[PDB]
């Protein structure tokens, strides 16, 4: 007899986690399609509940922007927490990347700069709302169709000067965050965005740990299977600089000369 059951029709599963799943659903009264995550409700008062609620609070402030997915509603049922957000019809950036890997045709420089600029505009909004994302990666960027890239998955979002941080994907994690130096949190999103663009440019699967992981955190870009301009490659390289203060801010990124050609 639930709200979820009565107001929506499920069309297809689009996501799966440890204690939840995501469906593409049509809402019965308005006719429109939504992505609805349904997750097991955490125990009352726990730090898990506070974590889950930061995500609801994050969407409810961060969704006004064109490069963050819109939020529509969140509610608790008996044992479940639901979040109804915008459905992006083009899927994740990760699935596009996987397809591109198989066929040997990747995002070209002009598409990579458009990716960098659009997600950079989304981070710029996030950062000006006094928040950081903390988990930028291709599986958390979604595609609507020109192409529009939108940040989703707000489950690591925290305030910009937070003393406590749940770190995101190991493949995209800056070293300073791993060492618990949270002085420059916005520059973790910049570091992760750089390696997101490297993935899109056709790189091999990034390391989770080991020597190559440390190689990258020296400021070395992984091998990219295509010719990029030197100034674009150097923008990416400084975005993974070991000093986070040397990496550009999201405002400096969107105003960058290299990205002036991509500005719509
Ligand atoms: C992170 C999660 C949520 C967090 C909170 C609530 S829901 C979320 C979105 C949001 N927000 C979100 C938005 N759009 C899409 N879109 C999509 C995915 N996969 N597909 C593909 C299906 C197979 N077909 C064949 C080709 C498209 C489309 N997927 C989304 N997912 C997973
Ligand atoms: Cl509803
Ligand atoms: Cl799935
Ligand atoms: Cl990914
Ligand atoms: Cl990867
Ligand atoms: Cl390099
Ligand atoms: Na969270």
């Amino acid at each position: 007899k639930s709200r979820y059951t009565t107001e929506f029709h499920e069309l297809e599963k689009i996501g799966s986690g440890e204690f939840g799943s995501v469906f593409k659903c049509v809402k019965r009264l308005d006719g429109c399609i939504y992505a609805i995550k349904r997750s097991k409700k955490p125990l009352a008062g726990s730090v898990d509940e506070q974590n889950a609620l930061r995500e609801v609070y994050a969407h409810a402030v961060l969704g006004q922007h064109s490069h963050v997915v819109r939020y529509f509603s969140a509610w608790a049922e008996d044992d479940h927490m639901l979040i109804q957000n915008e459905y992006c019809n083009g899927g994740s950036l990760a699935d596009a990347i996987s397809e591109n890997y198989r066929i040997m045709s990747y995002f070209k420089e002009a598409e990579l700069k458009d990716l960098l600029l659009q997600v950079g505009r989304g981070l710029r909004y996030i950062h000006s709302m006094s928040l950081v994302h903390m988990d930028i990666k291709p599986s958390n960027i979604f595609i609507s169709r020109k192409v529009m890239f939108k940040i989703g998955d707000l489950g690591h979002v925290t305030r910009i000067s937070s003393p406590q941080v749940e770190e995101g994907d190991s493949r995209f994690l800056a070293n300073e965050v791993l060492q618990e130096n949270y002085t420059h949190l916005p520059k973790a999103d910049i570091f992760a965005l750089a390696l997101t663009v490297v993935c899109a440019a056709g790189a091999e699967p990034l390391p989770r740990n080991g020597d190559q992981w440390h190689e990258i955190r020296q400021g070395r870009l992984p091998r990219i299977p295509q010719v990029l301009s030197q100034e674009f490659t150097e923008l990416l390289k400084v975005m993974i600089h070991p000093d986070p203060e040397r990496r550009p801010s999201a405002m400096a990124l969107v105003k960058h000369s290299v990205l002036l050609s991509a500005s719509r």
